[PDB]
Protein backbone atom coordinates (compact mmCIF):
# COMPACT_ATOMS: atom_id res chain seq x y z
CA UNK A 1 0.00 0.00 0.00
CA UNK A 2 0.92 3.44 -0.19
CA UNK A 3 3.68 4.73 1.81
CA UNK A 4 6.99 7.41 1.74
CA UNK A 5 9.29 5.11 -0.03
CA UNK A 6 10.68 5.40 -3.70
CA UNK A 7 7.67 3.09 -5.07
CA UNK A 8 4.88 4.17 -2.89
CA UNK A 9 5.70 7.38 -1.87
CA UNK A 10 3.34 10.89 -2.23
CA UNK A 11 3.93 10.99 -6.14
CA UNK A 12 2.45 7.79 -6.43
CA UNK A 13 -0.65 8.58 -4.26
CA UNK A 14 -3.08 10.13 -6.85
CA UNK A 15 -3.29 6.77 -8.35
CA UNK A 16 -5.83 5.04 -5.82
CA UNK A 17 -6.52 8.96 -4.05
CA UNK A 18 -7.16 10.73 -7.40
CA UNK A 19 -8.00 13.83 -5.06
CA UNK A 20 -4.32 14.18 -3.89
CA UNK A 21 -4.63 16.73 -7.22
CA UNK A 22 -7.31 18.66 -6.23
CA UNK A 23 -8.10 21.87 -5.24
CA UNK A 24 -7.77 22.30 -1.92
CA UNK A 25 -4.82 19.78 -0.85
CA UNK A 26 -2.22 19.83 1.98
CA UNK A 27 0.58 20.43 2.85
CA UNK A 28 1.70 24.27 1.04
CA UNK A 29 3.75 26.43 1.69
CA UNK A 30 3.57 29.61 3.55
CA UNK A 31 4.69 32.78 1.60
CA UNK A 32 4.50 34.69 4.81
CA UNK A 33 4.67 38.50 2.36
CA UNK A 34 1.25 37.03 0.61
CA UNK A 35 -0.79 35.83 3.95
CA UNK A 36 -3.17 38.64 4.48
CA UNK A 37 -3.70 39.61 7.90
CA UNK A 38 -6.83 39.13 9.01
CA UNK A 39 -8.42 41.24 12.10
CA UNK A 40 -11.71 39.56 11.97
CA UNK A 41 -10.02 36.52 12.86
CA UNK A 42 -10.46 35.80 16.67
CA UNK A 43 -7.77 34.80 19.12
CA UNK A 44 -7.71 30.76 19.02
CA UNK A 45 -9.03 29.06 22.19
CA UNK A 46 -6.89 25.72 23.40
CA UNK A 47 -8.59 23.55 26.28
CA UNK A 48 -6.09 21.07 27.13
CA UNK A 49 -6.85 21.23 30.62
CA UNK A 50 -9.03 18.10 31.01
CA UNK A 51 -6.99 15.96 28.03
CA UNK A 52 -7.41 12.34 28.60
CA UNK A 53 -4.39 10.43 27.06
CA UNK A 54 -4.90 6.80 26.33
CA UNK A 55 -2.37 5.43 24.61
CA UNK A 56 0.44 5.77 21.90
CA UNK A 57 0.55 3.29 18.71
CA UNK A 58 2.86 2.88 16.03
CA UNK A 59 0.77 2.69 12.62
CA UNK A 60 3.19 2.04 9.98
CA UNK A 61 3.41 5.75 8.91
CA UNK A 62 3.68 7.64 12.11
CA UNK A 63 3.17 7.16 15.80
CA UNK A 64 0.05 8.34 17.06
CA UNK A 65 -0.71 9.55 20.94
CA UNK A 66 -4.44 9.10 21.46
CA UNK A 67 -6.61 10.61 23.14
CA UNK A 68 -10.67 10.34 24.76
CA UNK A 69 -12.82 12.03 22.63
CA UNK A 70 -16.25 11.12 23.80
CA UNK A 71 -16.60 14.05 25.76
CA UNK A 72 -15.45 18.00 25.37
CA UNK A 73 -12.46 17.06 27.41
CA UNK A 74 -9.73 18.55 25.53
CA UNK A 75 -11.31 20.83 22.86
CA UNK A 76 -10.34 23.83 19.87
CA UNK A 77 -11.88 26.95 19.42
CA UNK A 78 -12.25 30.25 18.78
CA UNK A 79 -9.90 31.41 15.62
CA UNK A 80 -11.30 30.84 12.19
CA UNK A 81 -13.43 28.06 13.87
CA UNK A 82 -16.88 27.82 14.23
CA UNK A 83 -18.10 24.98 16.40
CA UNK A 84 -16.09 23.01 19.13
CA UNK A 85 -13.47 20.57 18.02
CA UNK A 86 -12.40 17.49 20.28
CA UNK A 87 -8.87 16.14 19.95
CA UNK A 88 -8.90 12.80 19.16
CA UNK A 89 -4.67 12.31 18.81
CA UNK A 90 -1.66 13.76 17.34
CA UNK A 91 1.23 13.04 15.89
CA UNK A 92 4.49 14.27 13.67
CA UNK A 93 6.24 14.53 10.56
CA UNK A 94 9.92 14.42 10.62
CA UNK A 95 12.60 13.99 8.49
CA UNK A 96 15.49 11.56 7.84
CA UNK A 97 17.70 15.06 8.69
CA UNK A 98 17.55 18.36 11.07
CA UNK A 99 17.14 20.27 7.36
CA UNK A 100 13.45 18.34 6.63
CA UNK A 101 10.77 16.86 7.94
CA UNK A 102 7.94 19.19 7.76
CA UNK A 103 5.09 19.01 5.81
CA UNK A 104 4.34 22.70 5.87
CA UNK A 105 7.47 25.07 4.81
CA UNK A 106 7.28 29.05 5.38
CA UNK A 107 9.27 30.65 2.47
CA UNK A 108 9.97 27.40 1.76
CA UNK A 109 11.86 26.60 4.66
CA UNK A 110 11.79 23.36 5.89
CA UNK A 111 11.18 22.51 9.87
CA UNK A 112 13.61 19.33 11.06
CA UNK A 113 9.70 17.93 12.01
CA UNK A 114 5.78 19.18 12.08
CA UNK A 115 3.46 17.99 15.54
CA UNK A 116 -0.30 17.56 14.06
CA UNK A 117 -2.76 17.89 16.95
CA UNK A 118 -6.15 16.46 15.28
CA UNK A 119 -9.94 17.74 16.35
CA UNK A 120 -13.04 16.89 14.43
CA UNK A 121 -16.22 19.48 14.60
CA UNK A 122 -18.63 17.83 17.39
CA UNK A 123 -21.47 18.98 15.42
CA UNK A 124 -20.71 15.88 13.27
CA UNK A 125 -21.12 13.12 16.56
CA UNK A 126 -18.02 11.27 15.31
CA UNK A 127 -14.59 11.22 13.54
CA UNK A 128 -15.95 9.42 10.67
CA UNK A 129 -18.36 11.53 10.00
CA UNK A 130 -16.40 14.81 10.38
CA UNK A 131 -13.45 13.65 7.71
CA UNK A 132 -17.21 13.40 5.00
CA UNK A 133 -16.94 17.91 5.52
CA UNK A 134 -15.72 20.51 4.56
CA UNK A 135 -15.20 21.72 8.16
CA UNK A 136 -14.84 17.95 9.81
CA UNK A 137 -11.57 18.90 10.75
CA UNK A 138 -9.37 21.44 12.46
CA UNK A 139 -5.47 20.42 12.91
CA UNK A 140 -3.43 22.59 14.89
CA UNK A 141 0.22 22.62 13.38
CA UNK A 142 3.41 23.48 15.62
CA UNK A 143 7.14 22.99 13.66
CA UNK A 144 9.71 21.78 15.51
CA UNK A 145 13.55 23.00 15.16
CA UNK A 146 16.59 21.12 16.32
CA UNK A 147 18.32 23.41 19.74
CA UNK A 148 17.43 23.15 23.23
CA UNK A 149 15.43 20.08 24.39
CA UNK A 150 11.17 20.04 24.95
CA UNK A 151 10.84 18.78 28.78
CA UNK A 152 7.18 18.10 27.79
CA UNK A 153 8.08 16.04 24.94
CA UNK A 154 10.50 13.88 26.70
CA UNK A 155 7.59 11.32 27.66
CA UNK A 156 6.97 10.51 24.00
CA UNK A 157 10.12 10.19 23.19
CA UNK A 158 10.93 7.61 26.43
CA UNK A 159 8.07 5.25 25.59
CA UNK A 160 9.59 5.00 21.69
CA UNK A 161 11.42 1.77 22.50
CA UNK A 162 8.07 0.02 23.31
CA UNK A 163 6.64 0.79 20.04
CA UNK A 164 9.07 0.16 17.18
CA UNK A 165 7.47 -1.76 15.05
CA UNK A 166 4.38 -1.25 13.09
CA UNK A 167 1.21 -2.32 15.05
CA UNK A 168 2.60 -1.88 18.55
CA UNK A 169 1.10 -0.01 20.85
CA UNK A 170 1.31 1.03 24.77
CA UNK A 171 -0.24 2.66 27.34
CA UNK A 172 0.09 5.98 27.55
CA UNK A 173 -2.38 8.04 30.36
CA UNK A 174 -1.86 10.90 32.04
CA UNK A 175 0.11 12.75 29.58
CA UNK A 176 -0.57 16.13 28.90
CA UNK A 177 -0.11 17.65 25.37
CA UNK A 178 0.22 21.82 26.29
CA UNK A 179 3.51 21.02 26.97
CA UNK A 180 3.94 21.14 23.08
CA UNK A 181 2.79 24.44 22.71
CA UNK A 182 5.33 27.44 21.80
CA UNK A 183 4.56 31.07 24.08
CA UNK A 184 2.82 32.43 21.43
CA UNK A 185 -0.82 31.18 19.47
CA UNK A 186 -0.20 33.45 16.59
CA UNK A 187 -0.93 31.82 13.93
CA UNK A 188 -2.06 31.36 10.10
CA UNK A 189 -4.72 29.11 8.23
CA UNK A 190 -6.28 28.32 5.69
CA UNK A 191 -8.53 25.46 3.61
CA UNK A 192 -6.78 22.21 2.91
CA UNK A 193 -6.98 18.72 3.58
CA UNK A 194 -5.49 15.24 5.07
CA UNK A 195 -1.70 14.91 4.46
CA UNK A 196 -1.79 11.17 4.26
CA UNK A 197 -4.13 9.07 2.33
CA UNK A 198 -7.39 9.38 1.73
CA UNK A 199 -6.47 12.92 1.61
CA UNK A 200 -10.12 14.08 2.02
CA UNK A 201 -10.29 18.06 2.10
CA UNK A 202 -12.20 18.32 5.32
CA UNK A 203 -8.91 19.99 6.89
CA UNK A 204 -8.94 23.88 8.63
CA UNK A 205 -5.66 24.09 9.18
CA UNK A 206 -4.30 26.90 11.73
CA UNK A 207 -0.20 26.55 11.52
CA UNK A 208 1.41 28.70 14.27
CA UNK A 209 3.75 30.96 13.44
CA UNK A 210 6.32 30.21 16.41
CA UNK A 211 8.14 27.21 16.48
CA UNK A 212 8.88 25.15 19.52
CA UNK A 213 12.37 23.75 19.93
CA UNK A 214 13.43 19.99 20.55
CA UNK A 215 16.95 18.70 21.21
CA UNK A 216 19.19 16.80 18.81
CA UNK A 217 18.93 13.54 21.16
CA UNK A 218 14.67 13.82 20.88
CA UNK A 219 14.79 13.64 17.08
CA UNK A 220 17.10 11.47 16.61
CA UNK A 221 15.03 9.05 18.54
CA UNK A 222 11.83 9.74 16.52
CA UNK A 223 14.83 8.23 13.74
CA UNK A 224 15.40 5.13 15.12
CA UNK A 225 11.55 3.91 15.01
CA UNK A 226 10.56 1.71 11.83
CA UNK A 227 8.01 1.89 8.91
CA UNK A 228 8.10 -2.78 9.06
CA UNK A 229 6.06 -4.51 11.53
CA UNK A 230 8.13 -7.12 13.89
CA UNK A 231 9.66 -9.87 11.76
CA UNK A 232 9.73 -8.02 8.81
CA UNK A 233 13.14 -6.10 7.00
CA UNK A 234 14.06 -3.01 8.96
CA UNK A 235 13.01 0.32 7.26
CA UNK A 236 13.50 3.07 9.47
CA UNK A 237 10.67 5.83 9.23
CA UNK A 238 12.11 8.67 8.29
CA UNK A 239 10.89 11.34 6.45
CA UNK A 240 7.01 10.64 6.63
CA UNK A 241 6.17 14.00 5.00
CA UNK A 242 4.00 14.96 1.72
CA UNK A 243 5.73 17.55 -0.26
CA UNK A 244 3.93 21.25 -0.58
CA UNK A 245 1.31 21.30 -2.88
CA UNK A 246 -0.19 23.76 -5.13
CA UNK A 247 -2.04 26.69 -3.26
CA UNK A 248 -4.53 26.99 -6.21
CA UNK A 249 -7.39 29.19 -5.80
CA UNK A 250 -6.90 30.13 -1.94
CA UNK A 251 -5.33 32.81 0.02
CA UNK A 252 -3.68 32.47 3.62
CA UNK A 253 -4.57 34.00 6.33
CA UNK A 254 -2.34 35.62 9.29
CA UNK A 255 -3.62 36.39 13.02
CA UNK A 256 -1.13 38.97 13.40
O1 LIG B 1 -2.07 13.74 7.09
B1 LIG B 1 -1.99 13.66 8.56
O2 LIG B 1 -0.78 12.93 8.94
O3 LIG B 1 -1.90 15.02 9.14
C1 LIG B 1 -3.12 15.46 9.73
C2 LIG B 1 -3.98 14.25 9.89
C3 LIG B 1 -5.20 14.10 10.54
C4 LIG B 1 -5.84 12.87 10.56
C5 LIG B 1 -5.26 11.77 9.92
N1 LIG B 1 -5.90 10.51 9.88
C6 LIG B 1 -6.52 9.79 10.85
S1 LIG B 1 -6.68 10.29 12.44
N2 LIG B 1 -7.00 8.63 10.41
C7 LIG B 1 -6.87 8.12 9.04
C8 LIG B 1 -8.14 8.22 8.23
C9 LIG B 1 -8.72 9.46 7.96
C10 LIG B 1 -9.89 9.55 7.22
C11 LIG B 1 -10.50 8.41 6.74
C12 LIG B 1 -9.93 7.17 7.00
C13 LIG B 1 -8.76 7.08 7.74
C14 LIG B 1 -4.04 11.93 9.27
C15 LIG B 1 -3.37 13.17 9.24
ZN1 LIG C 1 -0.09 14.73 10.06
Amino acid sequence: HWGYGKHNGPEHWHKDFPIAKGERQSPVDIDTHTAKYDPSLKPLSVSYDQATSLRILNNGHAFNVEFDDSQDKAVLKGGPLDGTYRLIQFHFHWGSLDGQGSEHTVDKKKYAAELHLVHWNTKYGDFGKAVQQPDGLAVLGIFLKVGSAKPGLQKVVDVLDSIKTKGKSADFTNFDPRGLLPESLDYWTYPGSLTTPPLLECVTWIVLKEPISVSSEQVLKFRKLNFNGEGEPEELMVDNWRPAQPLKNRQIKASF
